[PDB]
């Protein structure tokens, strides 16, 4: 009597998973956001007079990618689908270039979000139809890790979140996870519990370690691997229109507390998102955690596309200025790394 | 209290009259749309290739002794050679238009080979265009298998079954159709029948605590499993009054009377068995819900052994599809 | 090839079965006579009479001996001194019953406690010693059990609670399944009590919800429901709301919430009535009945109050004890024939 | 705003905190001297004593007053008795514990009782009267509990079935609660026997369920991690497995169950040993140790054999206490210095 092979993620896999996952949530780094939509560059691309094109693009993501030295600061980078089969324009595949720099890259695998039937506008996501395909598909063009969004808020006169949002978070999370995991993928796991409400911060806590409580058993319930995982919630802080807002080591307290309280140390990192700006609340926030254990887990940083903002407006779409632009990227991501410790 | 915590009065009295005219008296579902390739298994038997559509929708009365017809999408949208859309055929005989809307089947990882039901992706705007077109109710299958060695049915395949089926039925629900939940456990092994009701037991409870928590009205749904029976290996099959014991058994066990109707499915028995199993359940006195059997596929079969392929037993291929219709259908009264 | 030890035999089924039908008979009702010492002291002394065990066994003998009770008593439950007790003649209290054909049960809980780190909300206890009870119990002559499980509503501070359900949910289902392996009958009985203001679709849906996760637990524990009761409240409006339900709104949305929930295979569902012909339980219950037949058979669990009468009738004289029969007589009468 | 009423109070939780990290502590370990009257028994019957409550506290106080012994135990096991008794001094027990810093304890649960239509798999009973027990033993000096809990592990039946584990941890939950409740530390001991001959991959997949819903359930009733201890079996292979594992084996899937489940907010694991040295627990225990620093404190509950050789060396003989701590004292080294 044994366990089956089959029953069981294999060495080879796990150890991949392990290590890249390890490599994602790195204290010194952060992942680079380069994902998005057309509709989206569209604007980027406005503020500084380029015309969006596919090639334009492909001039844009190559000026990220190629960035001498970004793996420094750096861990891993999420692609829009577009930009996961495009060539640089010299002809180098932009998975080469994140790859010449050790980054990693990653990409959004959900379908969005879908309102639950009888809820008061209660979040589920969707894109599990076909995901398995689809993990298969972006492994073979080089992605490692994937993402997926739910969402969850908090509103007591409500009862929000119920027990089927909790519960539909809880499956959608752990079935994916399972999916990116037998096609080779970290599943990045994300159940954010949105700050709306004038809730102060223990109220967040305690909605915190319930919805972790149940993403976690579910983890477990779908045989998820959480040594080749990772976990990024929100941060635990007051609601946006609380009268009595949280300082920074209340936040990480509470945020380090929640954690310490529902997430199986095997689990190797959590990351949490940053705007990429080094003095924002986020990064003081994540300084304080750090000030704390050292911890179980590796923290870490998912940064949002304001990163790049001012490597953009020095670019310009301008070949001359490719050196300066990609100055900018280095010592805005070294500062966003050094911010954390 | 509160307004968009419940379904409506208009939308739970349709789903609720819907579901009470599928789960008709005497009457049973029409599954004869069929595909192309599947339809070669069945020509090459009349020896025929390529109308048949209109060969069914236009035999006038067959709303006595149908309830409902399974449809595929693109017939939802067919008219007939005179202008008459095929829903509007099937309006006129007071027949339901349905319609399969999962995806089919992928194993859960790190399972052997228990199934997940695909399909949850774009399933509410698709319900939605169904109902525009006339379609109004819907069918999505789950797979269960038993396997006492190997723990089949594993609690992930129990809980994933369940929580698919629920969200498909409250997504239908949303969109004013009646969602027919299809928990089907194989027959496969060599267990007897009382572990397939123990099987069963556990796995409808399961499905209707699902049910609950998503908020479906019970009331405008429908339920179609298998039959409670030995496995298809078992050195020893089940009488015909064991099978109406056990599975009355098991729905009385499991099932809210709130439910109208538990409709068998085939479960790979013959119609006669279906039939017999069925009687001996309606000798077991009155029931909460109405109980019906499956056997579309034999209806559609003696038609287009009818038929035959000429287009002169035109009449006389309807006129057997009305005679077994009845007969099915009185069947079950 | 499922095994014996994972079911009920089919004798014990059998009898759970068959005392189950016969306790929850719709033109009779259960006899609610387990008082306590004080309790009992009380509405003796409500009747100028000393609280001794004596007079204890001269009231229920008086009650249990009623020539013709069992056509409007189905059950009666006892205090455990009772179920040990014979009359003043010499005659076991359980062979007074026998005679009528009224089924003898009793409360097994040991009362609420309340949950840890709840706002007050309730764990039933009961279950330590409680098979060994209810074998002890069985043996005297008892044929089913009751356990009290209480639970709130309360919209603004979340009541009643996942703990609070999942507690309920639990300690009911072990409870019933103790029952039945010592061949009793349990009355499965998941109070959700009528405090707060709200109306009556919010009891609708806090039932529906409760109930679910009650089925749910006791097919998890391998109960019979073939072989047990359930006795809810009706669903009803707060006992503060402005807007009250009517009788037929009551009888809707019970009906509808137990049909929703409740698996065809459990043989009856009882609710407490006061006693009384006119009350509302009574009204409410008809209505009930009135929509038709049901899945599920209807009934009543008096409350101590139903006999009232009859302990003002006798005043313990020995002289009025055929008077005070006659009034108790009559009062059952009225309280059967009203529920359909 | 979270209400006070629904948090451990700062100070309660302090006090839970800092106690469950004195007992987990990796150079020590817990003594177990808890016999009942018929245990004692038959030990001092072993060596000739006569068992009376004057033998049984001279026993007590032999153990606890042995000075210097807080290094090498961080607390101790009392039956119910020891917990009232004093010295001839006229000293507590609990004291002459105290001024050793060793921390008491006791176990609270009422032993197992078959969960009806089970192959005879096990609920703890005991949650009737616990808090009240755990408030007058808090109040006598004690400071942990301990409750045991016990699962099988066999595939052909299924074990552990889902009621099993579903029991097992409302058990566990609901009485580390009512502990906290009580400001005692409980022990959560999820036992899962080594009976069959599965190897080690199986027994890690059960232990990950187990521990799985084991600390969802812990959860689910607020129970504090910060001020409680588990105690599992090792993960290891079944006593009759014909593959048995190594040391390093059981050390890697033991730590990894543990790591896979066991939030790092529990201060500290403790797993069974006997009171030998060279034992396979111990050198199982010291090749966990090797894998660098566990975000949980790793320790030992000593077994009532620990002190055998102590017991042995006493021989009823006043003169003879001298010694017989000298000998428990050497005892105590090796089995803290073969952990680490």
């Amino acid at each position: 009597q044994t366990q089956g092979p089959g029953s069981m993620i294999s060495q080879e896999v796990a150890k991949e998973l392990a290590e890249n996952a390890r490599k994602i949530a790195a204290p010194g780094k952060g992942i680079l956001a380069a994902d998005e939509s057309t509709g989206t560059i569209k604007k980027r691309f406005d503020s500084i007079g380029v015309e969006n094109t596919e090639a334009n693009r492909a001039f844009y993501r190559d000026l990220l990618f190629s960035t001498k030295g970004l793996g420094q600061y750096i861990s891993g980078a999420i692609l829009f689908e577009e930009t996961l089969y495009q060539k640089s324009p010299s002809g180098v595949p932009m998975v080469d270039l994140l790859k010449a720099e050790g980054i990693i890259p990653g990409i959004k695998v959900d379908k969005g979000l879908e309102t639950l039937p009888l809820t008061d506008d209660e979040k589920a996501t969707m894109g599990l139809d076909g995901l398995s395909e689809r993990c298969k598909k972006y492994y073979e063009a080089g992605a490692r890790f994937a993402k997926w969004r739910a969402v969850l808020s908090i509103d007591p006169a409500k009862g929000k979140p119920t027990n089927l949002s909790i519960t539909e978070v809880a499956h959608g999370l752990a079935r994916y996870a399972a999916i990116c995991q037998a096609n080779r993928l970290v599943p990045i796991v994300e159940p954010e519990i949105l700050t709306d409400g004038s809730h102060d911060i223990t109220v967040c806590a305690e909605v915190t370690e319930r919805v972790l409580a149940a993403v976690f058993k579910a983890l477990n319930d779908h045989h998820v691997l959480l040594e080749g995982a990772l976990l990024k919630p929100n941060m635990v802080t007051h609601g946006s229109d609380c009268p009595k807002p949280a300082s920074h080591e209340e936040i990480a307290f509470y945020t380090v507390r929640s954690l310490k309280r529902t997430v199986p140390p095997a689990l190797p990192g959590v990351m949490f998102l940053s705007g990429g700006q080094s003095e924002e609340d986020a990064s003081l926030n994540l300084n304080e955690m750090n000030k704390m254990g050292p911890h179980p887990f590796q923290l870490s940083f998912s940064y949002g596309r304001a990163l790049q903002a001012s490597c953009l407006k020095a670019w310009k779409g301008v070949p001359e200025n490719k050196a300066k632009a990609q100055q900018v990227l280095m010592e805005r991501a070294r500062a966003n790394g050094e911010a954390q410790l």
